[PDB]
């Protein structure tokens, strides 16, 4: 299943993954001109394995390779019968074979062909899926860094007009772990979204709209909630916010919103402001106090008899983070640095008492902060209603004990 | 499988799911008039996934809109032999392909040739079942909300006479989670049920009968219960009704019955009365209290050793609900807000003492309530025995301590 | 299925495996001059199984021996239709058959009848895969030793020039457990690496580069990390280092790195310095202290709060190693020499107490070293950030408290 | 399936297995001369399956069956076509059948029909595998007892020459459970082994070599071990030998060696000195003691912190042997004669106390024995280093505190 082509994918079109690009260009240089290797180039690399995560160009270096070198054929893909592949891939074979449908005589057969019946054409296997000599060099095609996000976003950005306010880095930042595909969609749906309202110029506003519709369910506004339900979910979806600021070393607050998306009643967003190299104990502790903040915000205002089963998911991740700290990253003085993840019955008790002590300490801190800053909570409950959504400039105005400015737009 | 029809029924047929309706009418307008590539990147959306629960219009929309643009095709289907037949879709298309026979390279493997041979029709592989680029848009098709229940009900309600007193919403609330087929054939069975007695005009009187039949089971009077057995159930199903009222923040009572249907001697119905997102501590404690109404009625009236295995299913639900509160949804002072749903034996016993304390507190509140209002219980036993069924207005008469009007009908 | 030929390459090819070499020259001698066995040995050695580890010369021996005795065909290999094929290979044959596609008791009476038909051919089923009379004689093909590693390295190093300063043995001990194949690769990639920069011929300077590239990841340099971040990961690696030279009986240090090579920001290499024959109590405890020494550097420099979660994989290695001592090899005075690998709940508590005592003693000792040698840590932190890599000679310079000389090259 | 030979191998080569051989010779005589039915033996055994362990002649009594009676037929060895079989078996062919090829009453049905329809051939199905009428008999083909080892050895020992001082029984005891194939090729490899050095006649000196190459890996002298490593093993293998003698009722020591063979640096051999019928408490305690000889030799000689993980495999067998005695075989005063191999936690504690006490008592005895005889340990350390191997006479020389003579040979 191989086809002769004239125009196909090159290398300069792909972005990011510079190391993978480097190994690709080495293979491309090699594919012809073997005489350059007077140092015994020595069995042109046989077998290339990409163990990268699925979805980020795991097979785009294959397309790039097939187009590259002016070798006019592609992957050979697109049981037993491989030997017919060995037979056909001897004459006029455009320098590779790529085999992704995910019994290893391929090594002996390929060696025999490349030694006897192949005039240094260097047809070798390169494969992608998710011992030395059969898979010698394995090249990782990984998820882009934020720098890479900027590049790819600019690359697909060619096709449209731009309104002045576009800042590619922020849009890149908000997509942690989005592949090339996900960015491609972000742009595409920006275009579609702008068309829906028939807007000539496309700016960052609909851009954020598209990002949101991607990660979370698209806005589902037709649902009705009573007057009081709108009010309660406004406190709980604040409180998350007023704590995100006062606790130390946290990702800053980007958005606080109230209209339901998918299965969620309200959302508070965060922006990593970098890539996750590692975490401090301090910031890990701060996360907990931000998480439970909503339930406390709901209890102080309403009474402990009316606190609702809305904090279920907020509770779960909190308890999951808590026990990881004690169990498998050190972080507890009594037990000491060890890995407890068959133990005794006494040990199973000390682990629990430590977990409870941690959550209790931060829960008290979270309770203390809200009581002192009561004016903000009422001030922020109000604006959350008058306008349905709050951006970053507005939140800072609240947190400074000042007047709220109207949101961007409206 | 291609089926050629010129014209079909309009888009008034689908009701509810307005968000899905929107995210689909964009596709509908796109299918033709692709000249709107003035955003200059508007490449066709992708295979669209409808990932709702089975049973709620997952495929209904097809006929409403496939009439639009007069596409002479349908769902294409209605172990990879397709590929060629997949590439068949280049002439007289519906501007889609639909596949609900529900490995992963199939989409992008053929999409290039698709759009290359697609006449700007916006062909996609929209699919329904229970990495962007192979599937991008996942559109929820959810169960009709209590507002949407009215819309669907009035849609299928164009085919009959109507009695003056019919109210749609009351039937709406009675069917929580009923999908479209449920409502449609509820109307259908209303029609049939009226016809069986040869009553001229349908009405709510049998409408509720149809609901009750489908939801629970046909009422079986062919059973014989002795005289002394009709009396015992009469108390149990009261007591449920007496305590459902005096306890705080409960769904209100609709009707109370004695005729045996399915496997249960008596049923007490509650009306959710306005869909609620989530519940609160007070409501859950009210439910735990009300569930134990019957056993206490039996125990006081008949003695501590004539109680029976009738509260078997009432017990299980109660102890399940009480177990969820302390383990998952916070709601206990001693243990704290944490997910307990492994652990030490000391912790294992605290949870048991906690659930026991909870059940006991509400059980005693239940007994103290029923003891004081002794007369109501007897007064209500008499009515259930005279007329085998009591409606909502009658209960107000009993609870006010005045005489009972005869039921509507009779 | 067998391949006709005339001659093959000599016996200088296979290196090491001298015991296997002998127990193969037996078959080589036997296949010819069978009458030499006047001591009635001429009961042909039946199926010979090579039961070595995979990837280390399991099937390498083909060329030398198939050439010797001038046997002209290879293995036959290259659900039992075979038996006729077993009949087929009895005249003018490879002199034996080899079959690596790995009910089975079928071998004996079949090839016995054949050898009765064989004109003293002595054909056997010599088999490879990862009772007497069918698999009586098996010849192991083990992982190469250091004195063997060096020789294989010299053999494949017949095909290029070398720069004067190459010591084979250092590269030999650098590759523990890797086969002939991995050494083949090391040389091949050395050639390529030299070619890439257009260097005339290669010393060991890039030889180590090839080792690092294969055993670890390639130098993923393209990443950026802030200045304040490198300083965090450069106080850590120095701290596996200075604590690995003040403890007794440890493997010496070779390199320390700051440039990320995969999943790790830093690497500290140790040179095994001899093949592993088992171990000693002192050496195991010293390893335990070396591992935990990294995170103590962070704790002293930045304080107990800002101690990151990068010390994770260090914790696991230590807790398994410390657990294995008191559960499998004796090494605990309280419990005694025994194998605890059910068991009571009292016995489990003692085990955790012993594991914790071990790790506590070594943790405290690894702390007592850095506090006294604070001046080394700062100095080694500077160099690691000045030049990204430190060679062995400078580490000695630092550890002696004198001025640092620049690296080889630069 | 079909093969006729007028004359084949007899049964006098069956040496061994006298008892089953008799039950077979009964049948052999009966196959013809049925006229001895004057007690109605009219009932040839319908089916007897040799239920012995695989590997010991389970197919050699069938071959004897075909040979005997001068009856011209080979047995059928060599999903139901069996009806073919009981069809064909009527051509004046008596009792010449075997089935080890690979719907349940089939054997009895066809057998009855044919033997009723056959001319008194007395046909029976005999099978080999690992209610009378389908399998009436079961005959055991067991492993050769120490008497029978002599018979098989003398049978195969005709071919070679004999050296003067070869003793069969000593080789016999050396192979505790080798089935006839193992003895046969032990002789074979004796012949081969002599041939390599090309000696005139084969003494037992090489016979020990053949046994050692079979039982454990062949000598691997190619390994190089440092000087200080040869001294370490030299002590551990002694110590095993010193405590083996001074402790009561043990299998005596045969040979003690240092050159590595397999995965073990040293091996100490014992001779069972008779068949292992059943063992007693004194003997089992002797074993538990002797095993821990090596670790104590290391600990006294070098120090309490230069011990190693070499006693890893000595520990395990010890804790198994000690665990069986308390749990399965009585042999403990406190718990009593019961099978403990579920149960309360208190009981789990008692068993560990007991196992620990047992190991402790014998360990202390082992220490006290060795310290008193310190000179023997040194004197025996020297001999192992000088000559790599010590035989039986030398151990007596050491233990009497005299001068050592050199081994046979050298
Ligand atoms: N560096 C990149 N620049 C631009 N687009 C990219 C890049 N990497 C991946 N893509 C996208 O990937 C698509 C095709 O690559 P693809 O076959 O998906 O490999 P992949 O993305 O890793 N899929 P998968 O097999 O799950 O890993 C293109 O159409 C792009 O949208
Ligand atoms: N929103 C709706 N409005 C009107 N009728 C509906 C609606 N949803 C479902 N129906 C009825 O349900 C049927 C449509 O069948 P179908 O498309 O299978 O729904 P579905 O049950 O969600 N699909 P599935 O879950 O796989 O069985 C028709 O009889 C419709 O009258
Ligand atoms: N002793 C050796 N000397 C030289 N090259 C060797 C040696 N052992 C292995 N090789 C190389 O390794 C390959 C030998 O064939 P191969 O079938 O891989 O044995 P193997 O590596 O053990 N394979 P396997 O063990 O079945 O996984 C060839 O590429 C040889 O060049
Ligand atoms: N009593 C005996 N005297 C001599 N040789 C014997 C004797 N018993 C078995 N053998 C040898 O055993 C071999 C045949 O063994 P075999 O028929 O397989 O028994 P078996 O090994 O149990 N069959 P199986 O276990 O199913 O593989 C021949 O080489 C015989 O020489
Ligand atoms: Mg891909
Ligand atoms: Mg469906
Ligand atoms: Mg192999
Ligand atoms: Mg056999
Ligand atoms: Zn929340
Ligand atoms: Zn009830
Ligand atoms: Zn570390
Ligand atoms: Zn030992």
């Amino acid at each position: 299943m191989l086809t002769e082509d004239q125009i196909k994918t090159t290398f300069a079109d792909v972005a990011g993954c510079d190391e993978a690009k480097e190994e690709v260009a080495e293979l491309v240089e090699y594919l012809r001109e073997p005489s350059r290797f007077q140092k015994l180039g020595g069995k042109i690399p046989k077998g290339v394995l990409m163990v990268g995560p699925p979805g980020t160009g795991k097979t785009l270096l294959a397309k790039a390779i097939a187009g590259e070198a002016k070798v006019p054929f592609f992957t050979i893909s697109g049981a037993s019968r491989v030997r017919d592949m060995f037979e056909q891939a001897k004459k006029a074979a455009p320098c590779i074979i790529f085999i992704d449908q995910i019994r290893e005589q391929t090594l002996n057969q390929m060696l025999v062909e490349m030694d006897g019946f192949e005039g240094n054409e260097g047809i070798i296997v390169i494969a992608a899926t998710n011992r030395p000599g059969r898979f010698d060099r394995q090249v990782v095609v990984g998820l882009p860094d934020v720098r890479g996000r900027e590049q790819i976003l600019k690359v697909h950005m060619r096709r449209v007009p731009l309104a002045p306010d576009i800042d590619a880095a922020i849009i890149a930042r908000g997509t942690p772990g989005f592949s090339g595909a996900d960015l491609a969609n972000l742009v595409n749906e920006a275009a579609l979204f702008a068309a829906r309202g028939n807007k000539r110029v496309v700016s960052m506003v609909e851009f954020e709209k598209a990002k949101d519709k991607i990660m979370m369910g698209a806005e589902r506004r037709s649902m009705v909630m009573t007057e009081a339900q709108k009010e309660s979910t406004a406190y709980h979806q604040a409180g998350h916010a007023i704590i995100g600021r006062l606790v130390p070393e946290h990702d800053p607050v980007h958005k606080v919103t109230i209209i339901p998306r998918g299965r969620a009643l309200g959302v508070t967003f965060f922006l990593p402001e970098g890539d996750a190299i590692s975490a401090s104990r301090q910031k890990l502790e701060s996360q907990i106090s931000t998480l439970y903040g909503g339930r406390l915000a709901e209890e102080i205002i309403y009474g402990p008899e009316h606190v609702s089963t809305g904090a279920s998911n907020d509770i779960k991740v909190a308890t999951n983070l808590a026990r990881n700290m004690v169990t498998q990253w050190g972080f507890s003085e009594k037990l000491g640095p060890l890995l407890y993840a068959h133990m005794s019955d006494e040990t199973a008790r000390i682990i629990d008492q430590e977990v409870k002590a941690l959550i209790e300490r931060n829960y008290n801190r979270a309770r203390q902060l809200l009581t002192d800053n009561m004016d903000i909570l009422h001030a922020m409950k109000d604006a959350l209603m008058k306008y349905e959504t709050i951006d970053a400039p507005q939140i800072d105005d609240l947190m400074a004990r000042r007047d709220v400015r109207p949101p961007a737009g409206w």
